[PDB]
């Protein structure tokens, strides 16, 4: 485990079970979703 500097947090292993296609698609719709909600209050 890395070196931390105040706090180390590792609570299980996460890359165990594989993303699917589809998660990384919609990894892609939450990004486009949040980006254009972002852009729709950041106009100027």
């Amino acid at each position: 485990y890395q070196l931390t500097s105040g706090y180390k947090p590792a609570p299980m292993d996460l890359s165990f079970i594989k993303l699917t296609p589809s998660q990384e698609a919609m990894v892609d719709k939450l990004a486009e979703n949040a980006h254009n909600v972002w852009a729709r209050d950041r106009i100027r």
